[PDB]
């Protein structure tokens, strides 16, 4: 995250962090067994880790579950990132808690001006590398589909959504990648890209996790 702030420790508590030895994205836990990320963070060997601030240190509230399987959107496509989603179990449930809690699906789709939070690991620079190891958070408005368009002209398809600043400055980076947008206590997006980092007119693209609904819940259903 660039030109956001420190969250507070466990102020964001469907935030996970998924680990394959280090930090690679993030996610969002949707149930007591499963969480929501970005397609493009797929790998095998994933442990999430759910109750982390700082994800270097051991700090108490931490629940460090391994993946039993992951199901990547039947059509994600790699090179559009168009359906960038996919679904992560764990082994085991979490326990719930004030601090590990679930993110509510939406009702319905967020529309633009809408404030959301956006939050995650990910690189605090837009030029150059820093990461921040606790949690960083950016409140940012959607952008109107017609602004997103022309910012990415042939790029922006019906699955996805921009939201930041086109004057730049404040933005999701590198290591965000699968965190939450949530919107009136609704995960309405999932971080997904960007050209570079908090660039004038160049905002930050989010899964649109609304159209996704159904495909959650009898994904979920049925696994
Ligand atoms: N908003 C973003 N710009 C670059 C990037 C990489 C990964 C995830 C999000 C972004
Ligand atoms: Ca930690």
């Amino acid at each position: 995250i660039v030109g956001g702030y420190t969250c507070g420790a466990n102020t964001v508590p469907y935030q996970v962090s998924l680990n394959s030895g280090y930090h690679f994205c993030g996610g969002s836990l949707i149930n007591s067994q499963w969480v929501v990320s970005a397609a493009h963070c797929y790998k095998s060997g994933i442990q999430v880790r759910l109750g982390e601030d700082n994800i270097n240190v051991v700090e108490g509230n931490e629940q460090f579950i391994s993946a039993s399987k992951s199901i990547v959107h039947p059509s994600y496509n790699s090179n559009t990132l168009n359906n960038d989603i996919m679904l992560i179990k764990l082994k085991s449930a979490a326990s719930l808690n004030s601090r590990v809690a679930s993110i509510s699906l939406p009702t319905s789709c967020a529309s633009a001006g809408t404030q959301c939070l956006i939050s995650g690991w990910g690189n605090t620079k837009s030029s150059g590398t820093s990461y921040p190891d606790v949690l960083k958070c950016l409140k940012a408005p959607i952008l109107s589909d017609s602004s997103c368009k022309s910012a990415y002209p042939g790029q922006i398809t019906s699955n996805m959504f921009c939201a930041g600043y086109l004057e730049g400055g404040k933005d999701s980076c590198q290591g965000d990648s699968g965190g939450p947008v949530v919107c009136s206590g609704k995960l309405q997006g999932i971080v997904s890209w960007g050209s570079g980092c908090a660039q004038k007119n160049k905002p930050g693209v989010y899964t649109k996790v609304c159209n996704y609904v159904s495909w959650i819940k009898q994904t979920i259903a049925s696994n």
